[PDB]
DNA sequence: CGACTAATTAGTCG
DNA sequence: CGACTAATTAGTCG
């Protein structure tokens, strides 16, 4: 076991397995508290900031149309 | 002290 | 060469 690729995919690489809890929330809330979201990437192999980006993401989007225009 | 948000950045796609 | 998406990352409240 040795590592070979070293690059920023952008892409979170979600799993099957992953996906499986993960999906359940989107189509349960899209808002995570504290005691949800430090708790999902605890149930399993994952991690808080992985799942942050995740939603992030999302948000971008609409930092991109909720702002300030100009002329 | 950590998570969450958001901007910076990085990199492949167009 | 541009653009957009996303990990990176730091500030601030919990």
């Amino acid at each position: 076991s040795a590592p070979g690729g070293k690059s920023r995919r952008r892409r979170t690489a979600f799993t099957s397995e992953q996906l499986l809890e993960l999906e359940k929330e989107f189509h349960c809330k899209k808002y995570l508290s504290l005691t949800e979201r430090s708790q999902i990437a605890h149930a399993l192999k994952l991690s808080e900031v992985q799942v942050k980006i995740w939603f992030q993401n999302r948000r971008a989007k609409w930092k991109r149309i909720k702002a300030g225009n100009v002329s």
